[PDB]
C-alpha cells in the first residue's frame, strides 16, 4: 500500500480581533473561525511514524493568532492569502496550504439614531467565507461564498409544465410560496501570488456586496417559473458585473410550505385561493445546483 | 401509587399565515411554532387504559390549524389565549391548557430603498415568545419573551472587587469584552380572561417593542459594573414603563473572550492595553440570572 | 423595585477524570458536563453594583476541579451532594447551591471477546443525570435520570377508543409503530445533609439500573394501550422497586411513521396489513406526561 | 454565459421499512435518509424556462418510496444502485444519477438474554452510509462509509519528535489521552452494472464488519506514535482484507484533552505522572486525513 494524498491541520479555530482608532474613539470588531490544512512531503508521518516532518497543528493555530495580530483581517481573501502564503514559504517540504475562513456578523448597533462606537449585534446567521488554495509554483485559487442567506416570498413564484409520468403526484401550480436559503460561491481567475491578490483587495468587498444585491433582488423581482430559472438570472448578472469571476455556482433548497386542506371541517376552505394557513415542512427538501461559467 | 400531576398534548407543530390586502397589494407573513398541552379529568388514560377521555394529540394539531384560520395570530398572547380558552371551553373535562409559541422573523425585504410587497429575510435568529396558561376558574396568565438576541461590546465593561480567596485565579479588570445572548421574560398581572386580554392588544407589541429597546440601549451605554448589575438596570426601566408588568427576568450567559499572552514569540505584546487577537471560548460559560419584581 | 430572586455560576464545565488501577493496570474514565448556581446575601451585586458579595464564576470551575481531584466523582449523586455542600458551608452568606451533572458514556471497549484494559466508545447519546439542591438547613434534594434513550416497537401498539368529534380525523387503529425518546426522573426522599447521602450510595447506581430495566423490559412487553398506559405501568415498578424514591416522572414524546398510500402507482398495496415502508416525521409530534406518587 | 455544471433532485427523505417473517413472528427494522440529485440534458430549465426536461423533485420522492416498496433495502450499496439504475434507464434525457444514503441504527434489545422479535434501541449515532453514482455507460461507482464512531483511549498514545520552531509550544509526551469520531470510506471498484453489483452483494455486509472491527482493534491495540501512523495501519489492514475496494479514506479529528494545572492551589499535584483531571476542550480540534491505494 501507499499514501495517494493527505492532509492535516487544524480546524475550528475561532478568532476575534478588534481595531481602535485613536482618533475617533470607534472600535470596529471581527469575528471568524479558521481552518488551516496542510499537503507536501509529509508520507513518513503516516508510514514510518516519522514525526520530523510534522509542523504540529498546536503550531498551526499559534500562526493563525500571530498572523492576525500583524495583519489585517479583512477582506478575508487577503488574509487567507497572507496565511496560506506563510506556510509554503516558511517550510521547505509543505507544498500546499488550504484555508477556510468562515466570517461571522457583528453589526454595529444603532442607539436612537447614532452608530455606536463600540456595541454590535449578531443580525442573522449569515455568513461570508472563502476557501483560498495556496499551491507553491501554481498560485492562489480563491473561492469566496455568501451562506444562511435565508429568504421566502409569499406569490410570484410558479411551476408548471414538468414531466409527467406514473410516478407524478405532484399538481402544476400558478402562485406557490417560494422560500430557500442561499448558498452562492463566486471563484476568482488565479492568482499568480501575493502582490497580485493584494492589487485586487478593493475587489473583494464590492463583489460579495454586488452578489448579495443581486442574489435578493432577483429573488424578490423575478416572477419565477421555477428555482432552476431564477438562480440561473442570478449568476448571469454576477458574472456580467465581475469580470475576474470565472464561475459562480448556487446550491439552493426549496424548502416546501405546504397548503392545508380544511374542508372536512364545516367546509372551511383554505386551499387554491383561499389558501391563508400553511404547513411549512422541515423534510424532505428539494435540491437544486448550479454552475455557470462563460461561454 | 397514584397520579400526581399529568399534561399531554402536540409540541413542534409549525405554522405559516399570509394576509393579502386586497386594495395595495401588500402581503405579510407570520410563521410560529406551536406548542399545546392540555391537564384536567384525564387519569384514567393513565390507569385503566381508558382513551374515552383523550382528546387525540392530532385533533389538538388539527385545531390550532383551523384556530390560526379563523382568528388573528398576532399580537401572540392574544392568539394563545383565543387557542387556550377553546380547549377549556370546549372539553368539559379538560381544567387547563398550557400554550407556548415561538415566533420566527420574516423581515419585509428593501429592495433599491422600498418595502417589497411580497418579498422577506429572516435577520436572526432572534424569537418572540410566549407560555399562555389558562386555567378554569382562575383566568389567563401571559408570559411574553425574547430569546437568542446576541450582543457584544468591546469595551466599557469592568469586573473587579470579587471576593478573592483560595479557589481564585481570576485578575482583576477595568476594560474588558462583554458578549451574551438574551434571554428576557415580563409577567402580565393575571387576566380575567379572552374580554380582559383583548382590551389591552395594543400593549403587547408596545411592551415587547420597549423590552427590547431597553435591553439594546442599557447594555450599549452602561459602563459596566457586571452583568449582575447591568441586567439589574435594564428590568427596572422595564418595570417602570408598564405597570400591567408584575415580574422581569432576564437570564444571560457570559461569553467569554480570553486574552492570548503572545510574548513568547518575538515579545509580541497582545495583552492588557495592547490586546487586540482574542480566543473566544465556546464553554464553560457564566450563567447570571435575577427576578425583579415591584416593593 | 426588588430583587425577587437571583441565582448565578457556572454552566458547561466539561470535566474527564481517570482512575488507574496499580495492580491490575486497569483504567476507568468519567466525563460529564457541570453547572453550579449559586444563590445567597447577593442582592447588593445587582443593586448596588456591590461585587464584594460575588463568588466569581471562573472560582467556581477551579471549585469544580478541585473538588473532582481530591473526591470520587460516582456515584454523580454523591458527587453533586458534596459540590454543593462545599459552597454553602465554606461561604457564610450563600445559602443554596443548584448543581446539574451529566455524564456522558463511556463504555470498556470488547476486543477479541476480552474488556481492554483503557479503550472506550460511547455507545450512544443516552445520559445518566442528577440534580442536586443542597439548601442550607433545609438538607440535600436528588433528582436522577436517563434521557435520550430512543427506542422502537413496530408492532403491539394500539391507539383506539379516543374522542371523536369534530375536529378528530385520526383513524383508530389496533397496529402501529411505537417509537419515543425515553426522559425518566426519580425524586428521592429529601437527605438530611451529606452523612446520610454516604450512607445511601449503594443505591444510587442500583436505582438507576432498576430504572433503565424497568423502562425497556415494559416498553418491549407491554401490549400497548396508549403511551399514557405504558408510561404508567413503567412509573408503577419503579416505586415498588425502591422505597426512598417519592416520585416518578416521564416525559415522553410520541415520535410518529406514517403509512405511505402507494395505490395511485398501479393498485400497490402498503397500508393497513400490507403496510412496509413508511415516512418517519420530523415533527410535529405528541408529548405525553406523567408523575406519579405514593398513595 | 452557459451552464457549466448541474444537479438537482431530492434531499432528506426519511424512509422507514419492515419485514415480517410469517414462520418466526420475527419483524426486522431499517431506517435510512436518502438523497437523489440527477444530472443530463436539463441545461434549458435553467436558460430558457423549460420545465418540460424536469422530472420534479416531488416525483423523486414518490420513486424512492416505490423502489423501496419493491426490492430490498440492504445491503445500502445494493438499494441505492437498484436506485439510481432506474432514473438512467427511466428517463432518456438524464445520464446519471448520484444516490446517498445514510443508514440509522435500530439494533434489537435483548430482554431477559433473549432476542426481542419487534422492539429496537438506538444504540449510538453511529451511520453506515454509500454515496453510488450511476453514469450512463461508465458503470456504478460506490464509495461506503462509517462515520459518527467516537472512541478514546486514556493511554498508549505518544507524540514527540515533531518540528520545533520560534512558533511551537507544544510540548513533547510519551502518554497522553487520544480521543477521535471515525469517519472511514472505502471506495471500491468500478461495476459494470447492476448484474455485477449483485454478483458481489455479500461482500458489501462483510467488508463494513471488516472496515469496523480492523478500526477499533488497531486503535484499541497500537502503541500509537501519532494520529497519522495509526490511521495508517488501520487503512493497510482494511485492503489487504479486500481486494475489491481500490482506497480507503480516514478522516479523523483529535479531540484534544488538556491538562489542568492545580499546584496554585495547596501544591495540588495533577499534571504528568499525577494528572487525573483534564479539562475536554471543545474547539479547535486538529484534523488528520489521508487516502491510501494500491501500490
Ligand atoms: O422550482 C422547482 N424546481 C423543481 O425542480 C421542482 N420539483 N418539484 N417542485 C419543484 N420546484
Ligand atoms: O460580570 C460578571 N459577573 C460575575 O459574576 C463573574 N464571575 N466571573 N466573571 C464575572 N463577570
Ligand atoms: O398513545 C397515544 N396517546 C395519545 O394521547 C395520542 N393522540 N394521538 N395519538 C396518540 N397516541
Ligand atoms: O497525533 C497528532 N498528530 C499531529 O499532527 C499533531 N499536532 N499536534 N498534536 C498532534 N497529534
Ligand atoms: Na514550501
Ligand atoms: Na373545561
Ligand atoms: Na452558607
Ligand atoms: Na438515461
Ligand atoms: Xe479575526
Ligand atoms: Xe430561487
Ligand atoms: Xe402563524
Ligand atoms: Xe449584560
Ligand atoms: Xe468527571
Ligand atoms: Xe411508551
Ligand atoms: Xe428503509
Ligand atoms: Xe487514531
Amino acid at each position: 500500500s501507499a499514501v495517494k494524498a493527505a492532509r492535516y491541520g487544524k480546524d475550528n479555530v475561532r478568532v476575534y480581533k478588534v481595531h481602535k482608532d485613536e482618533k475617533t474613539g470607534v472600535q470596529t470588531v471581527y469575528e471568524m473561525t479558521v481552518c488551516v490544512l496542510l499537503e507536501g512531503e509529509i508520507e513518513t508521518s503516516y508510514t514510518k511514524a516519522d514525526n520530523s516532518v510534522i509542523v504540529a497543528t498546536d503550531s498551526i493555530k499559534n500562526t493563525i493568532y500571530i498572523t492576525a495580530k500583524q495583519n489585517p483581517v479583512t477582506p478575508p481573501e487577503l488574509f487567507g492569502s497572507i496565511l496560506g502564503t506563510h506556510f509554503i514559504e516558511k517550510y521547505n517540504h509543505i507544498h500546499a496550504a488550504h484555508v477556510n475562513i468562515v466570517c461571522h456578523r457583528w453589526t454595529r448597533m444603532d442607539i436612537d439614531g447614532k452608530p455606536h462606537p463600540h456595541s454590535f449585534i449578531r443580525d442573522s446567521e449569515e455568513k461570508r467565507n472563502v476557501q483560498v488554495d495556496v499551491v507553491e509554483g501554481k498560485g492562489i485559487d480563491i473561492k469566496s461564498s455568501l451562506s444562511g442567506l435565508t429568504v421566502l416570498k409569499s406569490t410570484n413564484s410558479q411551476f408548471w409544465g414538468f414531466l409527467r409520468d406514473e410516478y407524478t403526484t405532484l399538481k402544476e401550480t400558478w402562485d406557490r410560496i417560494l422560500s430557500t436559503d442561499v448558498d452562492a460561491t463566486w471563484q476568482w481567475k488565479n492568482f499568480s501570488g501575493l502582490q497580485e491578490v493584494r492589487s485586487h483587495v478593493p475587489k473583494f468587498d464590492a463583489t460579495w456586496a454586488t452578489a448579495r444585491e443581486v442574489t435578493l433582488k432577483t429573488f424578490a423581482e423575478d416572477n419565477s417559473a421555477s428555482v432552476q430559472a431564477t438562480m440561473y438570472k442570478m449568476a448571469e448578472q454576477i458574472l456580467a458585473r465581475q469580470q475576474l469571476i470565472e464561475t459562480v455556482e448556487y446550491s439552493l433548497p426549496n424548502k416546501h410550505y405546504f397548503e392545508i386542506d380544511l374542508s372536512w371541517h364545516k367546509g372551511l376552505q383554505n386551499t387554491g385561493k383561499n389558501a391563508e394557513v400553511f404547513a411549512p415542512q422541515s423534510d424532505p427538501n428539494g435540491l437544486i445546483k448550479c454552475t455557470v461559467g462563460r461561454s
